[PDB]
């Protein structure tokens, strides 16, 4: 028993992290086969970032201007190209530690592990969620850009995120590994506002199921509701609307616990209207939304890699 | 910026996890050089666990009764011995992935990463703390026994924990890698009560410093206190007494932020007496105590491995 915010094992990703330097800007790259992926803003100065013309900046860069170092060992850059907001540095050596991998663009509400790095060296790993407004709430200091987010399925690493920037509100924005930003963000030092950060309802319900499975059931009330009635309350409280697709995804947890999804919705409705009254659920005084139904099933069943 | 519960990168430990089976009991082992370490209760049946005589049970086991599998590949056991509550299975093959490693016995209040495994395969990694009552609050299902806790210093893995058992209260007990239990626990299916779980005061203060560094300062009050006055309040609230050694350990965070340790103690005193009043600190509605001062400095400075 017990329920923890749990990251995927990071080994397969550790073996892919390199340092990329373009005169005095250093950040992280991802080395897969004979390509190193990194944020294109590695090529920007101080002043460049206010309104960079990446096309024009990149024309003044040669292969030999991109310093790529894997531990103590320098990689030879034999080509470079720009795909959306990432650079692909083609190196003369295939990463011998390349795992089975996919590039996947994730949906808001989905969770992934981040391997926070500095100077191409891993510092730590943590599990987070793509917020509905396409930000993440990470832990990223200067030099963490190029750190990646990922999921593992058995032996295959699905890379879903590369870190590009901290907004002035201290939340984080980045791209998929095709260099397309999540949400409306652009890789420029400019006024960029996140949309409203709604709570991921389906994840809160998953976590309430995790709570019941792990023995914390005080919030189970004598009530039920309908999707429409529940969603009236969700809307009031800045929760994402719950769909029949979400109900279907919660089916296996509903089956395991014997608690109908709409009964759990009625429990969540009361928690939103009444608060916790100084009580906790799985050691938290707030409704957690960074566990997917798949995370709860995975953790509660003991799936491995 | 941003502040996350962050685990060490798990790669170095992933390469050491094996499956150990002793007729129909399967759990995890740690393969370092030519030795596999695992909980000695691998040799127990159902009924054995009520009052096992490990000396006597082990005499009926031969090398060939210990099935050790590293991924798909069987390891040849050429010796076995019992050290306290762990078995050392001497195998004919040195683990080629053995990292630089120490065995360290940690102090209550210190944090470490757990690589949760099943059948010798890593499932996930999470950061936790040795509680003052020598339990940990982990995420451990049937088959997770032999999962290890560790810290990394640059390239050296300090193994501090091996998982042995869940108490009937759903908290977790285990040993150092010399097989000595943390706290009073024994590897038997018996009435075992944890002592009082006090809050790790020095860690809460570290986390309040992390909060200030990351911009959440609403709890900074106009007051100071003394160690003795603060400790009167600590005792009331089941906080560990704060010592001058703790104050000294907080020095670098006190220096970074310009907030005197005893001023932060006065902030903590008011939070304990008044509660949060529906406010949050670093996105939490409770006072977090599973970050050490060293964790806060490490995360806030970007130390790598
Ligand atoms: C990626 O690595 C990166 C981080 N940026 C830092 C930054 O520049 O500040 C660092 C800093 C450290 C210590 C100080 F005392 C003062 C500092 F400013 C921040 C995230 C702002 S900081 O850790 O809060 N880059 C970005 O976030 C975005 O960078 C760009 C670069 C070019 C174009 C657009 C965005
Ligand atoms: C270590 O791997 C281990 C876990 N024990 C389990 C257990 O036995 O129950 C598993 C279980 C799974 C699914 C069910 F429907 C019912 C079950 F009981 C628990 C931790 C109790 S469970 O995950 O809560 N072993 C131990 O924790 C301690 O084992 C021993 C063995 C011998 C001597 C002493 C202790």
């Amino acid at each position: 028993s017990g329920f923890r915010k749990m990251a995927f094992p990071s080994g397969k990703v550790e073996g892919c992290m390199v340092q990329v330097t373009c005169g005095t800007t250093t950040l992280n790259g991802l080395w897969l086969d004979d390509v190193v992926y990194c944020p294109r803003h590695v090529i920007c100065t101080s002043e460049d970032m206010l309104n960079p013309n990446y096309e024009d900046l990149l024309i003044r860069k040669s292969n030999h201007n991109f310093l790529v170092q894997a531990g103590n060992v320098q990689l030879r850059v034999i080509g470079h190209s720009m795909q959306n907001c990432v650079l692909k540095l083609k190196v003369d050596t295939a990463n011998p530690k390349t795992p089975k991998y996919k590039f996947v663009r994730i949906q808001p509400g989905q969770t992934f592990s981040v391997l926070a790095c500095y100077n191409g060296s891993p510092s730590g790993v943590y599990q987070c969620a793509m917020r509905p407004n396409f930000t993440i709430k990470g832990s990223f200091l200067n030099g963490s850009c190029g750190s990646v987010g990922f999921n593992i399925d058995y032996d295959c690493v699905s890379f879903c995120y590369m870190h590009h920037m901290e907004l002035p509100t201290g939340v984080h924005a980045g791209t998929d590994l095709e260099g397309n930003f999540y949400g409306p963000f652009v890789d420029r030092q400019t006024a960029q506002a996140a949309g409203t950060d709604t709570t991921i309802t389906v994840n809160v319900l998953a976590w309430l199921y995790a709570a019941v499975i792990n023995g914390d059931r005080w919030f189970l009330n004598r009530f039920t509701t309908t999707l429409n009635d529940f969603n009236l309350v969700a809307m009031k409280y800045n929760y994402e609307p719950l769909t029949q697709d979400h109900v279907d995804i919660l089916g296996p947890l509903s089956a395991q616990t014997g608690i109908a999804v709409l009964d759990m919705c009625a429990s969540l409705k009361e928690l939103l209207q009444n608060g916790m009254n100084g009580r906790t659920i799985l050691g938290s005084a707030l409704l957690e939304d960074e566990f997917t139904p798949f995370d709860v099933v995975r953790q509660c069943s003991g799936v491995t890699f």
